[PDB]
């Protein structure tokens, strides 16, 4: 048996943030919380599962020819991802009732309460709560990489967490496959791996890892690991704790009119890391050694990093379960900003509701 016949749900419309909300009668009690460049974000009552979630409203998603195709491929991304350490799409909806009327996206995800900013500023976290915090990180990293992804931009605001310690990786904005020529600009300073501040290599899904690192490190100490001011202070941050790298290294990492300026600085041998990060468990400090090396191709994987001793308490390989890999044909063509377009819009009426269990 099949359907013949859909039924549009009905929306409600009510001003929010200063602009017009209208939303499926499904979600009730609408109140803004989160402020953004992109969207603005409220809390909502889902009257479908009784729980509370997040309504993103995008208004811009096809602003340009950069914009449209950018929201084509991050709702595909967003689709795509089912995993329970990884953000998911509970729906997306539209209130337009063709392509002729349709502009805004809203897109509605499970409401976590904190992110990893909040919870490291409460309280410095016992060993215990690192390792299943980073466990996590990296359960859910292990699951975006399978699908053939680079995250590009995992930092603690990009990590929600409640009460019990639960996490979940957000924010796909910048994530893009592997095979990429990379295009997108990844802003963040402190979090983002060597190579990809250099601009010069095609990187790997390690530069996640490499982010994994800094956080963990940071986790640990209570402090930010690499706060540069700008793009000279990182570099120096960054070389003083691992060593400035060999010369065959820097052929590839850098271009010559960088590789000439760090062979310009004093060279520096790696620190001891357990003097660094005094105090922390030893098997921490051994896998931090593991994540924070310059060289991209020796990097620690997730699911290398996964069967590491430190994580010996919650590691079950039964349980770190992998994707599907992420089909990116579609983003090989070359459209105008109204084909991007439709191709959204017909994302979004194919979404198909995640069941209730």
């Amino acid at each position: 048996g099949s359907h013949m016949s859909q039924e549009r749900p009905t929306f409600y419309r009510q001003e929010l943030n200063k602009t017009i909300w209208e939303v499926p009668e499904r979600y009730q009690n609408l109140s803004p919380v989160g402020s953004g460049a992109y969207g603005s974000v409220c809390a909502a009552f889902d009257t479908k599962t009784g729980h509370r979630v997040a309504v993103k409203k995008l208004s811009r998603p096809f602003q340009s020819i950069i914009h449209a195709k950018r929201t084509y491929r991050e709702l595909r991304l967003l689709k795509h991802m089912k995993h329970e350490n990884v953000i998911g799409l509970l729906d997306v909806f539209t209130p337009a009732r063709s392509l002729e009327e349709f502009n805004d996206v809203y897109l509605v995800t499970h409401l976590m309460g904190a992110d990893l900013n909040n919870i490291v500023k409460c309280q410095k976290l016992t060993d215990d709560h690192v390792q299943f915090l980073i466990y996590q990180i990296l359960r859910g990293l292990k699951y975006i990489h399978s699908a053939d992804i680079i995250h590009r931009d995992l930092k603690p605001s990009n990590l929600a967490v409640n009460e019990d310690c639960e996490l979940k990786i957000l924010d796909f904005g910048l994530a893009r496959h592997t095979d990429d020529e990379m295009t997108g600009y990844v802003a963040t300073r402190w979090y983002r791996a060597p190579e990809i501040m250099l601009n010069w290599m095609h990187y790997n899904q390690t530069v996640d890892i490499w982010s994994v690192g800094c956080i963990m490190a940071e986790l640990l100490t209570g402090r930010t690991l690499f706060p540069g001011t700008d793009h000279i202070d990182q570099l120096k941050l960054i070389l003083r704790l691992v060593g400035t790298p060999g010369a065959e290294l820097l052929k590839k990492i850098s271009s010559e009119s960088a590789r000439n300026y760090i062979q310009s600085l004093a060279q520096m041998p790696k620190m001891n890391f357990a003097n660094v990060f005094i105090g922390a468990n030893p098997l921490a400090v051994d896998l931090l050694e593991k994540m924070l090396v310059l060289d991209s191709d020796k990097r620690i994987t997730a699911a290398q990093a996964l069967a590491h001793a430190y994580f010996a308490q919650y590691h079950d390989p039964d349980d770190e379960p992998v994707a599907d890999p992420y089909d990116q044909s579609f983003e090989s063509r070359d459209l105008l900003i109204d084909e991007w377009k439709s191709l959204t819009y017909d994302e979004v009426i194919s979404f198909v509701p995640p069941p209730l269990d």
